[PDB]
């Protein structure tokens, strides 16, 4: 079994550095003056970046998959999508649910993925896709951590047994309770349904992410709701506002008395850059807004925010890979965090501050830690994303479950000549 | 002692006006033919207007005097305030707060007011500044009436006993009760608020004033709750709403709507033109709102409203004299009220509006009253405001307890010439 992992690069770290392993974890981490021999036992990272694993905090597992089935949204609209959706019902079945997940996830694990956070639509008094992803849950266990949130996407109050089905799927075992304010018939029904959200969470002791305020509506204000219940139940850490795209178009003001009471209560802010830049700013006509919640200036003001994928090859999102640089990239030109340190910080957004957003107790190159760790064939955050590189190898329990060998280009000029898309 | 007052005008009224006193109080007022030879025991306007004191309807005597201590607010921005305020914490201690309370009332005491409102952070469990000001105010009683605010700083709902605290400081003997909920963490927590405080007020009998929406947040209405409480409680004249900044970005139907409520309640309005152009449309680039409740409008309407300083050399509003013509010239600037006229009638937004505000039983110049009056060197009240004239003589119960002898200016031309700034 792997002993070491040497050659490492770690990010904000200078030199070259060690990781050795024992029993499944990382017993020390150790610097190097220079290059050490490769060997037996050993994982060569050649001077390429070791970071805990990417994270993937945001996605819908029982949707993906499904684009073109049995017809494509041509139009690309919300609308459209919901009715592609609905001509595939017949499809939508226990064994469906799990192979198009599994197939997503194998993609995941091929990326780097080890730790995953799925909404499940639980508007459903079948709950036939929670069932399924709770099987998927324990089957995919190994080399993912699932989580599964039980989201109820008709709205709690607004669908018939929304709180009752709510509910039944945190007996079933869902991780994280959901709800979808903005979607509710009224403003009053919104807040309401958070009361209930964050009554349940603490019922069943299970983690809280909103799909909060995931609207162009300067008067969507569910998330001081979600914020203030966090700071007066003293849970900030566990919960988690998803979305938040109407704050892209607060006033200043607002957004300023907010920012205190976020940072506050310690709640956690997802953005998911992919579907934002394709689902917001569609009522505008020009100009059209971006539609990304504030990410440049939760990060200067030190409140945990992170990116999501969010859908991957359905009606709603038709396209991804499951390749979180991929979304970084577009989060820090849509936020424009273009500056050099802000790109080269960038993979926080989809490393430790998505494992803050999920409350894993074990995530970090650190001693003690269980050796779930990826290399990146890059020199450091800017270089990975810049050249949007593959995961080299990935490591989960000291042992590798992916690896990807990279592209080779050659130019035929007056010679053949390698090229690596470096300077 | 002092047995009449001679020479006199009087705001809205022709020619000059003699005012008797006797014991303490003003006896009667008599017109002049002509003018009165002085003579001993009567004081000499000397044709210049005679009006009662000038009031400070609103500032915060704890923070006055502290600008620069122990460094200067470089930006000049409320964040950076909040941040020079919190390094001078070792200095603020009862005497420190006596102190400088004391330095800001006797420039106040030079400027003619004789009635001032103070407001007194209590998002505090040591009170300190409460109970040094309850000592001040005992201590300037000879000089000035002081009415001191129960204000919770940082919310009543959204800081640790907030509400129990607001009430301790009316128990310990604060005349009005404060809120603040624009700044509460949720626009629910913002509304209960103003319930508790209106419990309040009339639990212990006291009177209410609202830092109310000061805030360029177009959604921040919580003057009409304050309003309708007011008009439900039939208590409007002991009731006033500080700031209302918000309404400078207020739509015009929902502002007009909203009139019809504020003139039946009755309630009181204060503005405070030096520090609102200051701190408003701050999160504005370019154009930028001046930011200043709608006064213009309100005096169209007949709703009550009047000019405060706010603050008074401190970290927040680094300038000022305490000079309330100052405040006036600002206000008359901002919300362009620059006609004739209403330039003219200025001065009742700093006396008699602001002596409303208050609930004043004792102001003004008629027979009956305490013979509490000041003299200002200036033909009428746009004469006084143009050339920012001084207090000549402030008199309280009949004596005079301030006077300012006017500078005299020169200039050298072919001969010496005063120089009056009058045509
Ligand atoms: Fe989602
Ligand atoms: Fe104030
Ligand atoms: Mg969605
Ligand atoms: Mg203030």
């Amino acid at each position: 079994a792997l002993q070491t992992i040497i050659n490492a690069r770690l990010p904000g770290e200078e030199g070259l550095w060690q990781i050795h392993l024992q029993d499944g974890k990382i017993s020390a981490i150790d610097a190097q003056s220079g290059v050490m021999p490769i060997t037996e036992n050993s994982l060569d990272a050649e001077q390429g970046l070791v970071i805990p694993p990417f994270v993937e905090p945001h996605i819908h597992l029982d949707t993906t998959q499904t684009a073109g089935q049995p017809n494509w949204n041509q139009s690309g609209t919300l609308f459209e999508g919901i009715e592609r959706w609905a001509e595939r019902k017949a499809l939508l079945t226990h064994d469906d649910v799990k192979q198009r997940a599994w197939q997503t996830l194998k993609w995941q694990i091929a990326n780097g993925i080890q730790h995953v956070r799925t909404h499940v639509d639980v508007s459903d008094a079948t709950l036939t896709a929670l069932k399924a992803m709770l099987e998927v849950k324990q089957e995919v266990a190994p080399w993912i951590d699932l989580q599964i949130v039980a989201f109820p996407q008709e709205g709690i109050l607004s669908y018939p047994n929304g709180e009752a089905l709510l509910e039944e799927a945190l007996r079933l075992g869902a991780d994280v309770v959901g709800a979808i304010p903005h979607f509710e018939f009224t403003r009053e029904y919104g807040v309401e349904s958070l009361h209930k959200t964050f009554a349940l969470a603490q019922k069943y002791d299970r983690l809280i992410d909103v799909h909060c305020d995931e609207i162009d509506d300067e008067q969507s204000r569910f998330v001081e709701t979600v914020a203030a219940l966090a700071h007066h139940e003293g849970m900030g850490a566990r919960v988690t506002a998803s979305h938040t795209t109407a704050m892209h178009s607060y006033n200043g003001a607002y957004t300023s008395r907010l920012f205190r009471l976020l940072k506050m209560s310690g709640i956690n802010f997802v953005a998911n850059p992919l579907v934002n830049i394709h689902l917001q700013g569609r009522f505008d006509t020009y100009p059209k807004r971006r539609g990304i919640t504030r990410v440049k200036e939760m990060l200067e003001s030190g409140i945990n925010v992170c990116f999501g994928h969010d859908g991957v090859f359905d009606p709603w999102y038709p396209l991804g890979t499951a390749n979180m640089l991929q979304v970084l990239h577009m989060g820090l030109h849509v936020c424009q965090l273009m500056g050099y340190g802000q790109i080269n910080d960038g993979l926080n957004l989809i490393t430790h501050h998505s494992a803050r957003t999920l409350n894993l107790q074990d995530y970090g190159i650190a001693a003690g830690n269980s050796a779930n760790l990826i290399i990146l064939p890059a020199e450091n955050g800017f270089d990975a994303l810049r050249r949007q590189v593959p995961v080299r190898y990935s490591v989960r329990g000291g042992k590798v479950i992916a690896s990807t060998q990279p592209a080779q280009t050659t130019v035929y000029l007056e010679q053949p000549e390698a090229i690596d898309y470096k300077r």
